[PDB]
C-alpha cells in the first residue's frame, strides 16, 4: 500500500502533482497519482481503496480547484469523492496552495467542509526545495 | 558551466520547467534555471551569459508562451531575448510543447520566427516517464 496519495485537477495541477509525485518519492515516500498507479479494472474501486490505503492524503489546491466540488450535491466529482474518503477515514491530509483562494464553508458540501480546517502549504516558485521540506515535515 | 538552460513562462510554464529541472538533474545534467541559479549582479547580463554557457537550450512552450514576444520589437521581453539568444549562438534548441499553438511565423519578430523550425517534444501527463526520455536523448 502506496503511503501518499496525491489528489489534484487534472486541469490546473497537473504539473505540481507531478512535481510532488517525483520530489517525495526522491525522499523514499511511495505515491499513488492516477496516471502512473490507477491500473486496471473499475476506478471507482480502485481509487477509493488506494485513498484507503494511503496514510497520507496530499491534495493540491490550484486555482479554481475546489469549484467542480460546489453544488456536486450527489458526490459525483472526484476530487469530492477523494477528500470525503481522506476525511471519513482519518487520513493525515495536507493541502499545498498554489495561487488558490480559500472558499467560505458555505459554499462547499457538508460531507467536505472539514477540508478547509487542515493546516495547508504554500508552494513557494522561489523555494520549492524548502516547500519540498516542509511538505515532508508534515508526512508520516 | 551549466549544460542545460530552461526557458520559460512564470505564469503558465512554471511548474513544468520545474518539473523538467528536476528529471535532467536526477540524469545528471546541470540545469540553469532562473529561480535556483540566477545570482547577484544585473540579472541582463547574468541570464544572457547563462543561455551562451549552456549546450542545451530547453524551451517550455505553456499554453501562450509566446504571446509577450509577438510585436515586441525592441526585444525587452525575456523570452524573447533568452531566444533569440540560443539562435544566434547555434544552440541545441529543444521546445517542449504542452498545449501549445504554433503561431505562424510571421506574427513573431523576425529575429526569432526560425525557433519554429526545431523539433518539439510534445509533454504526455500519462506517460511523463516515456516523454523525460525522450527529452535525454535530444540532449547534447
Ligand atoms: C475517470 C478518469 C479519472 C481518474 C482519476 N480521477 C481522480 O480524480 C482527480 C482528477 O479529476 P479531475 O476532475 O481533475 O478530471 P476528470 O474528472 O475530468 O477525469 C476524467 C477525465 O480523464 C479522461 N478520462 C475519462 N475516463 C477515462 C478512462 O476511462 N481512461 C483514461 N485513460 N482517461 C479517462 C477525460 O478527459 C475525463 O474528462 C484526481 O485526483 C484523479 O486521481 C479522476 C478521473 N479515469 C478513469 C482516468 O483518468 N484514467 C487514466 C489514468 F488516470 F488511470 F491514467
Ligand atoms: C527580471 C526577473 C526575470 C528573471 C529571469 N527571467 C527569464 O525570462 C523568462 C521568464 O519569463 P516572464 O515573461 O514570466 O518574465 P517576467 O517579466 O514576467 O518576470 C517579472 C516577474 O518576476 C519577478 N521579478 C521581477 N523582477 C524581479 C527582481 O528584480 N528580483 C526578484 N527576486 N524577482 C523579480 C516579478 O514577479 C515580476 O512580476 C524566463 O526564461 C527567465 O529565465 C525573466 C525575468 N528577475 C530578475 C527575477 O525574476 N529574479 C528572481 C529569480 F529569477 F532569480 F528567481
Amino acid at each position: 500500500t502506496p503511503d501518499v496519495f496525491i489528489s489534484y485537477r487534472r486541469n490546473s495541477g497537473s504539473q505540481l502533482a507531478s512535481l510532488l509525485k517525483v520530489h517525495l518519492q526522491l525522499h523514499g515516500f511511495s505515491v499513488f497519482i492516477d496516471v502512473e498507479k490507477l491500473e486496471a479494472g473499475k476506478f471507482e474501486d480502485k481509487l477509493i481503496q488506494s485513498v484507503m490505503g494511503a496514510r497520507n492524503f496530499v491534495l493540491v489546491l490550484s486555482p479554481g480547484a475546489l469549484d467542480k466540488c460546489m453544488q456536486d450535491h450527489d458526490c459525483k466529482d472526484w476530487v469530492h469523492k477523494e477528500i470525503v474518503t481522506a476525511l471519513s477515514c482519518g487520513k493525515n491530509i495536507v493541502p499545498i496552495i498554489d495561487g488558490f483562494e480559500w472558499p467560505e464553508p458555505q459554499v462547499l458540501p457538508e460531507d467536505m467542509q472539514a477540508v478547509l480546517t487542515f493546516n495547508g502549504i504554500k508552494w513557494s516558485h522561489e523555494y520549492q526545495e524548502a516547500t519540498i521540506e516542509k511538505i515532508i515535515r508534515f508526512l508520516q
